[PDB]
């Protein structure tokens, strides 16, 4: 029943579209080390890069985490294509997870023989954080997540946190927290043994993929004028004059609806466009402050629109940029464009405003006789009332949900590199092997600092479930779909190599559909 | 209740997407012109333009009648598009027709004033041919069909067949037969009367929208040898010898299956291809014989495919060639290649053959000690046991069904222009203008023959229920679509001009879905 020699599991990755819902389940294989040699080290670093910002104070756990926060863990490439192309929006209903056929492997080096075998009777810890007592490191956009394609196998990142530091050095605080990971409570398991774990989320709103048919701006009718008037101008006397506005003029109509917030971002010419030569490009961007640091924030808040349509400029600090294949821990290296995986938010150019451009201009100055109307343009504008906008698109390759800060207040908590704000997020799933002293002959009353070296590796399914949103059009004429479309492929993309290495040539986004404001 | 100042129906012009049914609406606004001036006049031809297969002997009628039988009729292109793309098959289920708002409008003429008035107490005919008694001539690829776009009002053609010719002239036999439409029982309308029709389509097999995924004769698994050997080569001696079947050698496989029928029709070179100056092209195409006269085929049967993917060449014979826009009655103008919609099949290249190569080469001889083995090849090629081929494929602008001829026999009644052969088809709705009498103060034998001119209006919905084949596959990475991308569009297609001239650039058909063999 519950053994050595008796599965306690099955590989199920599958996906299964009914009416609104689609629940798609994913198994993979990991492997987990054994971090630290079972020790808790305190790490901290002071200003590096020529920037106190990367100052910090923090703890690494011997512990290791599941993460399944990227779209491509739980959708195949058809499965999203079938997804973007047919509906105006999802939303996550609810999660299981399951660990299933644990073994634990014991290595020994003589003389560089490197022997593994496998210790049937060790044991692996695993407990899940339903209290959001633990700092979260899930939603921040760092690796380690389950692979994209179903064949690989990864390894699981460990575990660790930044505290509080002081005065942007790497020194603690008085406030400066410890968090032991052993005194939760958690479940051990030996061969036989499986863990499970359930999960509904809370509610969200859709998102929204599809583009806005219309522009802002010009939602009024072509046809027909206005009853409103204009200060067109004034005579040779002060006296103010007026006219109507007129039909299908549409600098000059009245408005409800205003774009949503912005600031101003350098535009960088991508492909052909000739920029500038040998700029250092980290002094000049975008900036916040805390505590007496300055950080680059390198999304920025939602809003705004990185591209304009087919031009060539890119903010590119508004822009999510991946990699088409991953990389080494700690590269280095330079990259070019043909290596990056740049999205474009274009689509929502209608309602938002473009990141590498004036917002717009107001008054200056108070006229009179003497002294003519001034106006100056602003590079930044906040949240106004009867704003509109449209949030950061999702991507395949990108993060599915992120947690709200728990502070006193907040405002729209939509993330800014993408998805769901969640109060309560899927909580995070920790992992470590129990140690295994090695040969102790005698009492001391220091601890154990000798242990057999081992590792694990096992199964983990993860089922989702997504609630859809129809997409109801009376649209005659085609829309735009994402196509498989390639001119003299060499190699057919998202599949694997001649090597075996899986190729994903560019991003895949939600928003193709289009409906009208 | 019934009456002048009463509406006799209503607008239902949608579509209903409901699990693997769908179930369009289409309402159109028709006029029907008085034909003949009530008269039943015998039409013939002698051959015209060099050939004697364009002499006949038939009738035309005063009668005109409705035309369901384009897709477009029925389909929305963003409703075609849903389809293409998210289904392997569909087959009409059932169909309903009514016509209601009739209106008959008196014409007079005095003196070039050409009054209209509308004749309350006129009448209007209609009636269904259930029991198929008369020529069936909708199947046949011919003109009036309720308009692609709803706001757009046609003309009802007039109805008339060719019946058998004497000797390839205009004569007729004594088998030629009249049908008297008079002779049906019908239904007689007034402006407050409507028409109902209901019917449900016989049990078809769904056209099978995808393309395949293999080649027919690369079924075979690449990895591993066959068992099977072949003959290589026969020594000094005249002794024979033989070779294993390696691995992925697809010329040397043995094969279960074969491809479907072929003959050979000339290809044409397209765009930048050179072809040959001033050709005549009608004495060289495709022609079969019935009593002593020759025609041309132009769709081929099926079992080919006229392009072969990304090449210029086409066969011209073997396609469906369309305007992107309505022509007069009796164009004799040229069209180049930028004005027609010239469709491709050469999705279905790997299980069909090309239409303009040879089909393959057989034994010409017996070899011997003295002669050597010879060959040759063969233009044509039918129906053979374990043969296998994919069917016309169907586009927004072609026919939905045709009727397979009553004879003793036939072998797989798929229509080569396209769709669905039915033995009992939707059945011909048939429509006259009732004669009204001019002023007649005598008694004559000889029949009235002074009426007054008049035509009739009104509306016509159809409703179709199609019964829809989900799409099941396993494929990991995203498939071919039927996408709206244009570049530098100056109008869009499938929109109305600034005229007002509905404006379709390309054909679309249904095979995008992929699937293996």
């Amino acid at each position: 029943a519950d053994g050595v020699g008796n599965a306690s599991g099955d590989w199920h990755c599958d996906s299964t579209w009914m009416g609104d819902r689609v629940v798609t389940k994913s198994t993979r294989t990991w492997v987990l080390p054994s971090y630290n040699n079972h020790q808790y080290r305190e790490i901290k670093s002071g200003s590096v890069d020529g920037s106190n910002a990367n100052a910090y104070f923090g703890y690494s756990t011997p512990w290791g985490y599941f993460d399944f926060n990227r779209f491509h863990s739980h959708w195949s490439p058809r499965d999203w294509q079938r997804l973007i192309n047919n509906y105006w929006g999802f939303r996550p209903r609810s999660l299981r997870v399951k660990i299933f056929n644990i073994q634990v492997k014991e290595v020994t080096v003589q003389d560089s023989t490197t022997t593994i075998a496998n210790n049937l009777t060790s044991t692996v810890q695993v407990f899940t954080d339903d209290d959001y007592q633990l700092p979260y490191v899930v939603g921040n956009g760092t690796e380690g997540c389950l692979p994209a394609f179903p064949p690989q196998v990864f390894t699981l990142p460990q575990y660790g946190y930044a505290t509080l530091n002081r005065d942007n050095t790497e020194n603690p605080t008085e406030r400066s927290s410890f968090f032991c990971l052993e005194y939760f409570p958690s479940k051990m398991l030996r061969t036989g043994n499986n863990f499970e774990f359930t999960y509904n989320f809370e509610e969200v709103p859709f998102h929204s993929s599809f583009a806005p048919s219309q522009n802002l701006f010009k939602l009024a009718n072509p046809l027909v004028d206005q009853y409103l008037y204009r200060f067109v101008s004034t005579n040779n006397t002060g006296g103010v004059q007026f006219n109507k506005n007129l039909a299908g003029r549409y600098a000059n109509t009245y408005k409800n609806w205003f774009p949503g917030p912005m600031g101003r971002t350098q535009g960088w010419n991508l492909g052909s466009g000739v920029n500038r030569a040998s700029v250092s490009a980290f002094a000049t961007t975008n900036r916040m402050e805390l505590e007496g640091a300055s950080y680059q924030v390198p999304p920025q808040p939602n809003g705004m629109t990185n591209n304009l349509q087919g031009s060539n400029t890119y903010a590119l600090e508004n822009t999510m940029i991946f990699n088409s294949q991953p990389a080494n821990p700690g590269t280095t290296a330079t990259y070019l464009e043909g290596n990056m995986l740049i999205t474009s938010e274009s689509e929502t150019q209608p309602v938002n405003r473009v990141a590498y451009n004036v917002g717009g201009q107001m008054a200056t100055n108070n006229q009179s006789s003497t002294t003519a109307p001034a106006t100056g343009t602003y590079n930044l504008q906040e949240i106004v009332p009867g704003s509109v906008w449209m949030e950061r698109d999702v991507y395949l390759q990108g993060p599915i949900w992120a947690k709200i800060p728990e502070t006193g207040a907040h405002f729209h908590p939509s993330p800014a590199m993408g998805g769901f704000g969640l109060k309560h997020p899927p909580p995070m799933m920790l992992i470590k092997n129990t140690p295994v002293p090695g040969n102790i002959t005698s009492f001391s009353d220091v601890p154990v600092s000798s242990f057999i070296t081992q590792y694990s590796t096992g199964q983990v399914t993860v089922e989702m479930e997504w609630e859809l949103k129809k997409e109801n059009s009376k649209r005659w004429n085609p829309e735009i779909q994402y196509t498989n479309n390639y001119n003299d492929p060499q190699f057919v993309d998202f599949a694997p190599d001649s090597t075996g290495e899986y190729r994903t040539t560019r991003p895949i986004g939600t928003r193709y559909l289009t409906r009208p404001l």
